[PDB]
């Protein structure tokens, strides 16, 4: 059930497959929402050991279980590349500035 | 005890967290309370600099620790940005102009 | 004090209790009164997030602070579940059509 | 995940790589922050065998993931030259006086 524990969130598989699902048809379409442009390429700056290649592409996943169409993004993050495989669930919960931690 | 002191107000970690959490809900839903509207938009006219990124938000904090519901919102803000992150918290209290100045 | 404000109604945490008791009691004596035959199913069409479980019922709320008894309804109105339990306080007011916003 | 390791303190060329373009931003504008006015020349007096020509800069690099602005510079500093290639890492922990160790 609590596959993707984000702070004091908890996503199931289905969760971030719904939202990646999402995500990877607006990257498709070229398609953006919100005020910082989701989604977009995630640079890994955090340097995590992802085992999918890069590009990679962050995209905000709901507490809530709704799909992100602009709103207010929240912390927490999927991660996916072009071939739409799962790099990872992130999150700024417990991390500092505009840094990601991930999600466990 | 004392994370943060607005004039004579004494603040703690989990006050501000439990201000923040019902003042992003309300963001998070697109609704807003009080004839001031918030949680509203914080320019940043006075130039924090916050180590998280807009856009910012600004939601009173009450000294007597209960959540802000719409009456008078008293001197103290918590803002928080889009992404659920505590950017700092301020207060008109000592700033002229009623504009405002960090909580320490 | 201000705890509900249904439009430019204000109602007290008495206020809500008293008028949801009555309610209850109709419903426990499957009693129902006023043209829209109260209490009857609230079928949350609307998708509040309700913390206490359904079914649910909605019952008037009157702003003048007498208990509702078959006259005119209002525009407000208290949700309770089968064990007595507060769910929300909702009105039209600030709605469109037939359609409720919670008060806050 | 530990490039570079002062004493106790972990590095990731990443801390190092920001650490060192802040340091070179300031020496770049002629400015210096801190009591001991960093950026400065390092004279080498230790006389690490560094694989890149001088003259060397030194600036503090913090084991809490900040950027040196003028504070307290702890132990450990980052070496770099004029062409904005990195020299070295080095700590005064574990070292006598006011020498230098490499950092490895
Ligand atoms: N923290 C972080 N931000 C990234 C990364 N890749 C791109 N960004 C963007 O770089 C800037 C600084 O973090 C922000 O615009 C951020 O976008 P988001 O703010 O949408 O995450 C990454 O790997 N880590
Ligand atoms: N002092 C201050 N007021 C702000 C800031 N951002 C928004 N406001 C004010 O909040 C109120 C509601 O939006 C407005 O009066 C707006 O001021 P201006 O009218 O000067 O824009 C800010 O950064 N500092
Ligand atoms: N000090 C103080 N400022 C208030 C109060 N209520 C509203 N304000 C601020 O005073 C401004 C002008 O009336 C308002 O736009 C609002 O700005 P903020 O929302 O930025 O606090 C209050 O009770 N105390
Ligand atoms: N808006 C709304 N009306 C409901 C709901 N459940 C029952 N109703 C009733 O459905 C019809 C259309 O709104 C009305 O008879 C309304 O009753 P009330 O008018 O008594 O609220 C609900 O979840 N939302
Ligand atoms: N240990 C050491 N100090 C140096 C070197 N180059 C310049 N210095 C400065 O020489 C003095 C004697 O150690 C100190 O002021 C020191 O500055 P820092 O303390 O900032 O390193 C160097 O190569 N080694
Ligand atoms: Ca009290
Ligand atoms: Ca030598």
């Amino acid at each position: 059930a609590c596959d993707y524990t984000c702070g004091s969130n908890c996503y199931s598989s289905s969760d971030v497959s719904t939202a990646q699902a999402a995500g990877y048809k607006l990257h498709e379409d070229g398609e953006t929402v919100g005020s910082n442009s989701y989604p977009h390429k995630y640079n890994n700056y955090e340097g995590f050991d992802f085992s999918v290649s890069s590009p990679y592409y962050e995209w905000p996943i709901l507490s809530s279980g709704d799909v992100y169409s602009g709103g207010s993004p929240g912390a927490d993050r999927v991660v996916f590349n072009e071939n739409n495989q799962l790099a990872g669930v992130i999150t700024h919960t417990g991390a500092s500035g505009n840094n990601f931690v991930e999600c466990t």
